[PDB]
């Protein structure tokens, strides 16, 4: 520990503390650069030297953290919720967080080497096809594409048992060992398990409530996407393997996980006779490349008077793709260093209509991060850890438009026709409302074990009922509590919330509506942009700048008028698909949710 680093003498009074969160903000964007950076550096490119800085500003920063933590603990524990500034107590509750840091070394040795283990057994999971093979597949590309693409059910079928199998069962005893030492270390932090932490975040204290009453505004339309597309299957499969009462099979829906359906999107789409549109071509033809392309993503922005990206960012980001032979994480991200000056981007970026809307979210985090650079770094995160996602997509939903794409002047007409956006809300309703209810139900699942609520022999039972329940699936062979299929997905062994996601994805449109709103936009919400709308701009500058400072629920009220979420503006965006949905199951007098639930399809005549 630099001296420099490690903290001082502070009162117990709030004047102290008000010293103390001016000398840990100091300090913390010291630290905090110099491990961004090196991990900044390690990600632009791999090198074991790099990765050697990456592990090591790893430890710096959790050796910051603690040496900080625990004085925070140590002086100001028995106070810090006394304090008069809400400002204040958010800063000292957060640097008086330890998570893992509470745990004795035996254990806390222990943790950290359990967490990297299941990382590892998930990461390198692999599923070997039934013959002396010379090779197995692993999860990409090989399974997430065969599983896609290809619909032989028994191929299908094969694909998605071997992973949950070979994923889930020697994650099994991991988990547990996992669930145990998470809760004992916040439990001297002050929550009564890991899952009541994960909820503090929101800061509600009725927020699980809350999701059930949104998740039963969007039944009717999930029910409605889902009975559909079970009728699809129907057609695809045969009558041996779907119920049109009763749940879908999880194999069949296109995807490991089933959390996204978009690859039947080619099996299901309406109106096959009208294209997607895609611009690209004009955008080729205009001779856009990478570098333009920002410079109109921050056109928009600066349209909205929104702050412009200051020079370091132009100077530093990996906007294009290297040009050297070296080997980089291509995958867009955007990063913050803590040091206020310089803002960064990686894109690897290729001209498409596709990754153009996606650099605008991307830049969309760099703005949001422009605004709050100016809080004490411990509030500078977005209002709720959802909330920063949902600042990012409202700017790439306006810009996905064909509207907005003609103000670009990369679309040469508008063509208001609704059976070609019904196709875009279509496939965007197969992408993210498909994702709600599984996004739910494996955070209620979680909180389950770290409440105890799932002891461990109900593990796998629990996850099943939540996915019949919720989602409207059923396993596709007998799954026993010898299994563990919770442990299949990324974010369960890499111990990540989905629930930032869905409550993001609720935000997201309880935004738009309230921009359009403010835009003076009328009309289908869909075809809303805000692009040269200085009206919003200045509310929505109004809702980055609070940062975390202000409590989101407050912040929202601000911008939107409602003190909570609500998921009547999503129900207005996919309103037309919406109703066509309605039509196409009343005219198919197809059941709306899943009786017979208990029904799951046999198996293949000589499987495998
Ligand atoms: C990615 O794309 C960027 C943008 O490209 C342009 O725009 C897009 C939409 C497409 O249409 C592209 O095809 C198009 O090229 C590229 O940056 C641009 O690169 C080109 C070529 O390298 C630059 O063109 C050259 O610019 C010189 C400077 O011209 C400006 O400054 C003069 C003073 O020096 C001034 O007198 C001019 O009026 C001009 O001012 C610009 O005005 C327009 C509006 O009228 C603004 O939009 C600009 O921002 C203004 N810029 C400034 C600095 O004020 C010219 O001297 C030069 O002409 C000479 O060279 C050409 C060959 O290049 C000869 O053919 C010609 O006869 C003459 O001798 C030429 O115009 C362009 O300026 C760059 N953009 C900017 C903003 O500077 C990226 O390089 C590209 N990257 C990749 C990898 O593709
Ligand atoms: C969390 O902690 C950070 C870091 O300690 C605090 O930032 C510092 O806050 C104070 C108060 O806002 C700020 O002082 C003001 O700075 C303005 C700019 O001052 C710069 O120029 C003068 C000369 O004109 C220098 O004397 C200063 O040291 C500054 O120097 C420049 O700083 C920038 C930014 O880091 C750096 O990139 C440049 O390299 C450097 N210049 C050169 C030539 O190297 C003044 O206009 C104003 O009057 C005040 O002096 C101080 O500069 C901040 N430092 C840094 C590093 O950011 C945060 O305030 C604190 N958080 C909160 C919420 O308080
Ligand atoms: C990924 O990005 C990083 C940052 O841009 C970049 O880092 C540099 O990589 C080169 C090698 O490709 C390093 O060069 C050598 O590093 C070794 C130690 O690992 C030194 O022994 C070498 O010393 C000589 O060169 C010095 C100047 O660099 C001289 O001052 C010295 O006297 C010796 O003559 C040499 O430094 C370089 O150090 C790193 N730098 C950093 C900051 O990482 C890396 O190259 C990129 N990846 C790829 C594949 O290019
Ligand atoms: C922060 O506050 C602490 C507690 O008020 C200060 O700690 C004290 O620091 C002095 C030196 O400034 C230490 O002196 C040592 O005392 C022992 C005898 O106990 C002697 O053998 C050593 O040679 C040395 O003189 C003292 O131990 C220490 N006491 C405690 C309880 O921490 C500290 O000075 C303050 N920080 C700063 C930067 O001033
Ligand atoms: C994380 O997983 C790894 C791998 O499963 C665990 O490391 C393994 O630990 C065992 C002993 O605990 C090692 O087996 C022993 O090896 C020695 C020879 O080194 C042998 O004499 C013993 O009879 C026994 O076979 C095993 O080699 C070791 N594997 C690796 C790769 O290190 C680790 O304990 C796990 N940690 C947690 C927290 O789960
Ligand atoms: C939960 O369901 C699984 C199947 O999905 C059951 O595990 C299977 O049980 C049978 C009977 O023991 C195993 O067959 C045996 O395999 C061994 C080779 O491993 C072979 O030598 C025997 O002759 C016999 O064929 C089968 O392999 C096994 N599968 C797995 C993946 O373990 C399990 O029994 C069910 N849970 C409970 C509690 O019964
Ligand atoms: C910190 O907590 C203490 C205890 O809840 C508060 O002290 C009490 O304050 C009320 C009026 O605000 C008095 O009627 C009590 O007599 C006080 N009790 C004691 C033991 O002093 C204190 O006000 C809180 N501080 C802040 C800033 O809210
Ligand atoms: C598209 O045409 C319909 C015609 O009924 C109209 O109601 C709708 O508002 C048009 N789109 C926009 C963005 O105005
Ligand atoms: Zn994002």
């Amino acid at each position: 520990l630099d001296p420099g680093l490690q903290p001082g003498n502070f009162s117990a009074d709030e004047a102290g503390a008000q010293l103390f969160a001016q000398s840990y903000n100091s300090s913390a964007e010291q630290v905090l650069f110099q491990s961004v950076a090196a991990s900044w550096a390690h990600d632009t490119n791999i090198t074991a030297e790099n990765a050697r800085r990456q592990e090591e500003a790893a430890l710096l920063s959790q050796e910051f953290a603690e040496a900080w933590g625990q004085k925070a603990k140590e002086l100001y524990e028995p106070i810090w919720q006394n304090f008069t500034d809400p400002q204040l107590r958010r800063i000292i509750g957060a640097v008086r967080t330890l998570g893992s840091a509470n745990l004795p070394l035996a254990k806390r040795q222990q943790y950290n080497a359990l967490l990297s283990n299941m990382s590892r057994i998930y990461s390198t999971a692999k599923v070997c096809l039934p013959n002396k093979t010379a090779t197995c597949w692993s999860l990409d590309p090989d399974l997430t594409n065969i599983l896609a693409s290809s619909r032989s059910y028994a191929m299908l079928l094969f694909a998605w048992e071997g992973w949950h199998n070979a994923a889930g069962i020697p994650l099994k005893p991991l988990y547990e060992d996992f669930t145990a030492l998470s809760n004992e270390a916040y439990k001297q932090d002050g929550f009564t398990d890991t899952g009541a932490y994960w909820r503090s975040w929101y800061n509600s204290p009725t927020f699980e409530d809350d999701l059930e009453h949104l998740y039963q505004q969007l039944e009717p339309l999930y029910l409605n996407l889902h009975a559909f597309v079970r009728r699809a299957l129907h057609r695809r499969y045969g009558d041996r393997y779907i119920n049109l009462r009763g749940p879908i099979p999880a194999h069949l829906l296109g995807d490991m996980w089933a959390q996204s359906w978009e690859n039947i999107y080619d099996m299901v789409v309406p109106f096959p006779d009208k294209p997607n549109l895609d611009v690209t071509s004009t955008m080729l033809q205009q001779g856009w490349n990478a570098t333009h392309m920002f410079r109109v993503a921050e056109e928009f922005f600066t349209s909205l008077e929104l702050s412009p990206m200051p020079p370091e960012f132009w100077e530093g980001s990996m906007l294009e793709k290297p040009a050297d032979g070296r080997e980089v994480v291509c995958h867009a991200s955007a990063w913050d260093f803590y040091n206020r000056k310089d803002f960064r981007i990686k894109q690897c970026t290729r001209v498409t209509m596709d990754q153009l809307s996606t650099v605008h979210h991307e830049m969309g985090h760099i703005q949001y991060y422009l605004q709050y650079k100016d809080l004490p770094v411990s509030l500078r995160r977005g209002a709720n850890p959802g909330f920063h996602e949902a600042i990012g997509d409202v700017l790439a939903l306006s810009v996905s438009t064909p509207e907005h794409l003609h103000k670009i002047g990369l679309l040469d007409r508008v063509t208001n026709d609704t059976e070609s956006d019904i196709n875009y809300l279509l496939k965007m309703a197969l992408e993210k409302i498909a994702f709600l209810p599984f996004g739910y139900l494996v955070d209620q699942w979680r909180w389950g074990v770290f409440s105890g609520r799932t002891p461990p022999s109900r593990y796998n039972f629990d996850w099943w009922y939540l996915r019949t329940k919720y989602q409207g699936i059923c396993p596709p062979v007998t799954r026993n509590e010898t299994h563990f299929d919770a442990g299949a997905k990324f974010h369960v062994p890499n111990v990540t919330p989905y629930i930032r996601y869905f409550v993001s994805f609720v935000l997201q449109f309880q935004f738009h509506e309230a921009l359009c709103k403010e835009a003076g936009y009328e009309g289908p919400l869909h075809q809303c942009d805000i692009y040269r709308s200085t009206k919003a701009g200045a509310k929505l500058r109004k809702v980055l700048q609070a940062g975390s400072s202000r409590p989101w629920q407050e912040v929202l009220k601000d911008m939107v008028g409602l003190d909570a979420l609500d998921a009547q503006p999503l129900l207005k965006y996919f309103q037309l698909v919406t109703q066509w949905l309605q039509e196409q199951n009343q005219q198919n007098g197809e059941v709306l949710g899943w009786p017979e639930y208990q029904w799951h399809p046999p198996l293949p005549d000589n499987y495998p």
